[PDB]
């Protein structure tokens, strides 16, 4: 019931973090909101590509966004997901 | 440098647990030891493959063993898969 519901939504959360370029995106916007430029320049990723990660973390409901005339601000959505990268940012980003 | 290091050690621990039913069985052990048998009759599991999903466990460090002559408890090892364990619990298993 329930224990399949509940585990595949964590599933679903947890899939889309167990990528290294998924998972330095989302570390970056831990409490902090930044641009598609701002991310290409601090992660050396193609902009393809990089709208490519982006684009599953937005359709798994791990970012959301916002813009800014043509500008496109990206930030965590979810509790679930600010929890998780903040309790990541201390065990492995060392704060 | 370290980037790539941390990514790589913390995605290793998160593709461990991106699955249903490996993640039913660590958020089992949560604070609890178990036996194969146990996890068997809570989980209705094969037993051929719930060795497979605790050898894959064990393999990634997420799991260690201790037998009492022949039975085998399993528990969480790490303490990055244990905060990781307790934060779900108590955003999916209601404590």
């Amino acid at each position: 019931k329930d224990m399949e519901q509940n585990s595949a939504k964590a599933v679903v959360l947890l899939k889309a973090m167990a990528n290294e370029r998924r998972l330095q995106i989302l570390c970056m916007l831990h409490n902090q909101e930044l641009s598609v430029g701002e991310l290409c320049a601090k992660l050396q990723l193609s902009q393809s590509a990089l709208s490519q990660h982006l684009a599953w973390l937005r359709r798994d409901g791990l970012v959301t966004t916002r813009k800014e005339a043509q500008t496109v601000y990206y930030t965590l959505k979810s509790e679930e997901v600010k929890a998780m990268i903040k309790l990541l940012h201390s065990l492995y980003c060392e704060e």
